[PDB]
């Protein structure tokens, strides 16, 4: 039921969300070593994600959350990376998007940093890097990442340096206590509160 429709780049919407894609680039604590060397993206193409059943299972579970949270979703923009992108977006998120062995538990983790998600993109730290040159700082094979509507409802704050949610909330915030320019990660523990809105296609760029 997914069909993909391709953006203009002279679309306010295409315009929008390579800049949040490249706006939220930061340095990496491991020196580029998951997710590559660079400082911003050549953005090839971003796609609108169009699945009715998909997203109405998801604005069914918001309105379950808001219902239980003083009418607020707490809905986020979000990016999310792992070599399943094709599975998400034909099927949805569920258990097997789940990272077993994250920070915060069995959960999907959801990131602030486009750059952040773009570690995840060839696998749990980097994997090998890209299946044809096993490069995980390759600058010439296509990557994608998911832009991804999320409902955090009441959200358990952890600071730090498939699951269920802690009693009485609905996602996890993995809150930054060292790294002073690192943005929040997030974790939910339901597929239906992620809905894979945007596929965005993309090279990292060799800084100059
Ligand atoms: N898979 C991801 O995009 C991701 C996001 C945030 C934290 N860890 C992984
Ligand atoms: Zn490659």
């Amino acid at each position: 039921g997914t069909i993909l429709i391709d953006l203009s780049p002279d679309d306010k919407e295409f315009q929008s969300v390579e800049e949040e894609m490249q706006s939220t680039v930061r340095e990496h604590r491991d020196g580029g070593h998951a997710g590559g060397i660079f400082n911003r993206y050549n953005i090839l193409k971003i796609q609108k994600v169009c699945n009715k059943k998909l997203w109405e299972r998801y604005t069914h579970r918001r309105k379950e959350v808001s219902e239980e949270n003083h009418n607020h979703a707490n809905e986020r923009m979000l990016f999310h990376g792992s070599p399943f992108v094709n599975a998400i977006i034909h099927k949805g998120f569920d258990e097997r998007h789940a990272y077993i062995g994250g920070m915060f538990g069995a959960g999907i983790y959801f990131a602030e940093n486009s750059s952040k998600s773009n570690q995840y993109v060839y696998g749990i730290g980097g994997g090998t890097g890209c299946p044809v040159h096993k490069d995980r700082s390759c600058y010439i094979c296509h990557r994608q990442l998911l832009f991804c509507r999320v409902t955090l409802g009441k959200s358990f704050l952890q600071f730090s340096a498939m699951a269920h949610s802690p009693p009485g909330h609905h996602s996890v915030t993995g809150r930054p206590s060292v790294n002073g320019l690192a943005l929040a990660e997030y974790v939910i523990y339901r597929g239906e509160q992620a809905y894979p809105e945007y596929l965005i296609t993309y090279q990292i760029m060799r800084p100059e």
